[PDB]
C-alpha cells in the first residue's frame, strides 16, 4: 500500500508543500484554485510561489504550472497569500502579499496576461507594485494577505489587509477607484486586543433567510456581513452589520473578536487560512481551507508532501442568523458509488457495530441518532466549559449517560487504532440540554511523534426535538465531521499505522449507559477524484 496517507478526493499538489489556499474564483466557466506552494520540499521554504489548478466541478482538477512567482523587486523574495477580485469589464485582478528585496511585506497587483486562455495560465504584474506598503505604526512583518475587494454603492473599491499594531491584530481597510491607487482608511474595519497578527482576513455578505451566496458587493437589510480572520492558530469569524458609507462594521453579538470560547469558528479542528469566493454559476459561496499535516516534519520529507485542502464547502447563515452553516458542495455526490444503509437499528450500551461493504478509508457517511431517556442526561452546565478540553478529558472510553455515541473511522479490524467522532448530551441544573461533539484522535494512531490532540465543540440543537445527525467525509489521512447539518464542523488529520498493510474499517458505536437508536445511516464508497497534470 504505497502512499497510504494521500487523500483520494481532496485537493493536494502532486507532491511537496502546500498551505494557504489562494485567489479562489469562478471565471469564464472555469473554477480557479491557487495555493501557497514550495516547489522544492515538503516543508515551508524561502521561496513560496502560487500553485495553480483548474476545474469544471470543484472535484476533478487539472494541475497547471505556477501562476504567480517572484518576477519583480516587489515580490523578489516570495509570493504569499492573496485574493482574486473580478472587476467590471470581466477582468480578474489578483491582490497578494509579496516579500520584496528588503524583506518587507507589501501588497502587489497581477492579472491574466492572456485573457483568452480558458485556464488563465500566464499572469502579468503591475509596474507600480507594491501598490501598498506597511502603514505608519506597522512592522514590515505584520502586514499581509489582502482580501477580495468589494465595490461600495458609491462605486469605490474596498479591501482589508491583515496585520496588527502593538500586537493588537486588525483588518486594515483600503480604498480605491481604479484598483491601482489605494488609500488607507484611518481606522481598521475590525480589531482585537493582543491577538497578534491577523491573517487571511475575509469580509463578505450573506443573504438572510437563504442558503445561497452573494457577490462580495451586496449591501442591504436582508444581508449580514462576516468578518473572518485567522489569529492565535485558528480561523475566527463574527456576523454583523456593515455600512459602506459610514464605513463601520458592527458585530451582531456586540462583541469584538477575542479568540476565546465565546467566538465562533468555521471548523474546530485542523482548519487554517480559510478563504471563500462567490460561485455565480450556482449562486453560492464556496469556502476553501488549508488542513496542515499533524505528523512530524521528518514524516513529511519522508512521504514527500505536506498539506491538504478541506473539500470545498458551501456556506450560508443559519435560519436564526446567529451562526454560519457549511456543507460539502453537491458535486461531491458524483463520486458516490455503492451504498450501505441502516435503519431503525438500536445501539445497546457498550456496543460497536461494523459497517460492511464500504471503502472504509475513502467514504461519505451520514448517521442520525434517536435518543432514549434524555432525563438521565449527566448534569453539567456548559456555560464556560471549553469543548476541546472536555473532549480531551473524556474520550471515547469515558462512558456516560447519553454518549459517547458516534462513529469509529479509520479503525483497525481489532480497534487497536480508531478515530472516534461522537456526541455527548448534558443538562444543567435547570433542565436545559447541551450537545457536545468530539473527535477523539487520542487512539487514532499507535505511531509516535504524531499530534493526536482531540478536537471538540458544542452543537446548537435541541436534542429534545431533533435527532442528532452527523456526516463524515473519510479520506485516508483526513476526516471532516459535520455535526447537525453543518452547524458544527471538525476536520481531523489521522495517521494510523495499520494503513500500511491491512485495510481500514468503519464502526458505529455507543459507549454510554443509555440506548441510542440509529434512525438511519447511509454510507457510500467514494471513487477517486481526477487530477490530470498539465505542466512541464
Ligand atoms: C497565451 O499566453 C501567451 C500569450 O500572451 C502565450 O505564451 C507564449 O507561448 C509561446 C508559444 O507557445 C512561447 O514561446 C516559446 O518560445 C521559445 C523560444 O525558444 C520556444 O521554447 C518555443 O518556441 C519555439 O521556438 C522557435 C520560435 O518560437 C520555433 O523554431 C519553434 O517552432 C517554436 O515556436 C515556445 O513556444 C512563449 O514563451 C510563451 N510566453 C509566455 C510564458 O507567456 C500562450 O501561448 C497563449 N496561449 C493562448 C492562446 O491561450
Ligand atoms: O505562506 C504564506 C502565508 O502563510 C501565513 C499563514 O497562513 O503565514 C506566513 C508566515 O509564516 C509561515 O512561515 C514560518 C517560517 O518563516 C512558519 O514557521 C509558519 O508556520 C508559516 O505559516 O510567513 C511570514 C514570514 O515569512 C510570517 O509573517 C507568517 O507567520 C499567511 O500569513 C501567509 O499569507
Ligand atoms: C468503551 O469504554 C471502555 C471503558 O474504558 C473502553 O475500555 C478500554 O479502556 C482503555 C482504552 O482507553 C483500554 O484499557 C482498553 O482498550 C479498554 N479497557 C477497559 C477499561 O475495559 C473501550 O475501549 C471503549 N470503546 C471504544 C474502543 O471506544
Amino acid at each position: 500500500i504505497e502512499q497510504p496517507y494521500r487523500t483520494g478526493y481532496h485537493f493536494q499538489p502532486p507532491s511537496n508543500w502546500m498551505n494557504d489556499p489562494n485567489g479562489p474564483m469562478l471565471y469564464q466557466g472555469v473554477y480557479h484554485f491557487f495555493y501557497q506552494y514550495n516547489p522544492y520540499a515538503a516543508t515551508f521554504g524561502d521561496v513560496i510561489i502560487w500553485g495553480h489548478a483548474v476545474s469544471y466541478d470543484l472535484v476533478n482538477w487539472i494541475h497547471l504550472d505556477p501562476a504567480i512567482y517572484p518576477t519583480q523587486e516587489a515580490d523578489s523574495k516570495s509570493c504569499w497569500s492573496g485574493s482574486a477580485t473580478i472587476l467590471p469589464g470581466n477582468i480578474p485582478a489578483m491582490l497578494y502579499t509579496g516579500s520584496d528585496s528588503k524583506s518587507r511585506q507589501v501588497q502587489d497587483l497581477a492579472w491574466p496576461k492572456n485573457l483568452s486562455d480558458p485556464f488563465l495560465r500566464e499572469w502579468v504584474k503591475h509596474p507600480k507594485n507594491p501598490l501598498i506598503t506597511p502603514p505608519e505604526g506597522v512592522k514590515d512583518d505584520c502586514f499581509r494577505d489582502p482580501s477580495t475587494a468589494w465595490l461600495g454603492p458609491d462605486g469605490v473599491w474596498r479591501i482589508v489587509v491583515g496585520g496588527d499594531r502593538d500586537n493588537n491584530g486588525m483588518a486594515f481597510l483600503y480604498q480605491s477607484t481604479d484598483f491601482v491607487n489605494w488609500k488607507r482608511y484611518d481606522q481598521p474595519l475590525s480589531s482585537a486586543d493582543a491577538t497578534g497578527t491577523w491573517q487571511c482576513p475575509d469580509f463578505y455578505p450573506v443573504p438572510l433567510n437563504s442558503t445561497n451566496g452573494l457577490d462580495t458587493s451586496v449591501y442591504g437589510g436582508s444581508v449580514r456581513h462576516v468578518m473572518k480572520a485567522g489569529f492565535e492558530g485558528h480561523d475566527w469569524y463574527t456576523i454583523g452589520t456593515y455600512s459602506p458609507d459610514r464605513e463601520n462594521f458592527l458585530p451582531q453579538n456586540g462583541l469584538s473578536l477575542t479568540g476565546s470560547t465565546l467566538d465562533l469558528r468555521y471548523d474546530y479542528g485542523q482548519f487554517y487560512a480559510s478563504k471563500s469566493f462567490f460561485d455565480d454559476a450556482k449562486n453560492r459561496r464556496v469556502l476553501w481551507a488549508w488542513v496542515p499535516e499533524t505528523d512530524s516534519q521528518a514524516d513529511d520529507i519522508e512521504k514527500g508532501w505536506a498539506g491538504l485542502q478541506s473539500f470545498p464547502r458551501a456556506l450560508w447563515i443559519d435560519r436564526n442568523g446567529k451562526q454560519l452553516i457549511q456543507w460539502p458542495v453537491e458535486e461531491i455526490e458524483e463520486l458516490r458509488q455503492n451504498q450501505v444503509n441502516l435503519q431503525n437499528k438500536n445501539l445497546k450500551p457498550g456496543s460497536v457495530l461494523e459497517i460492511h461493504g464500504i471503502a472504509a478509508s475513502q467514504a461519505d457517511v451520514t448517521i442520525s441518532f434517536k435518543l432514549e431517556g434524555l432525563k438521565e442526561a449527566e448534569v453539567l452546565d456548559t456555560t464556560l466549559v471549553d469543548p476541546q478540553a472536555l473532549c480531551n478529558e473524556r474520550g471515547a472510553s469515558s462512558r456516560g449517560a447519553l454518549g459517547p455515541f458516534g462513529l469509529l473511522a479509520m479503525a483497525s479490524k481489532d480497534l487497536k487504532e480508531q478515530s472516534a467522532i461522537f456526541f455527548r448530551v448534558f443538562q444543567n441544573q435547570l433542565g436545559r440540554y447541551s450537545v457536545l461533539m468530539c473527535s477523539d484522535l487520542s487512539r487514532s494512531t499507535v505511531r509516535s511523534n504524531i499530534d493526536t490532540t482531540s478536537y471538540g465543540a458544542f452543537v446548537d440543537i435541541d436534542p429534545r426535538s431533533e435527532e442528532i445527525s452527523l456526516r463524515n467525509l473519510i479520506d485516508h489521512s483526513i476526516i471532516e465531521s459535520f455535526g447537525a447539518g453543518g452547524k458544527t464542523c471538525i476536520t481531523s488529520r489521522i495517521y494510523p499505522k495499520f494503513v500500511n498493510n491491512e485495510e481500514a474499517h468503519l464502526f458505529v458505536f455507543n459507549n454510554g449507559t443509555q440506548n441510542v437508536k440509529i434512525s438511519e445511516m447511509s454510507a457510500w464508497s467514494m471513487k477517486n477524484a481526477k487530477f490530470v497534470v498539465d505542466q512541464s
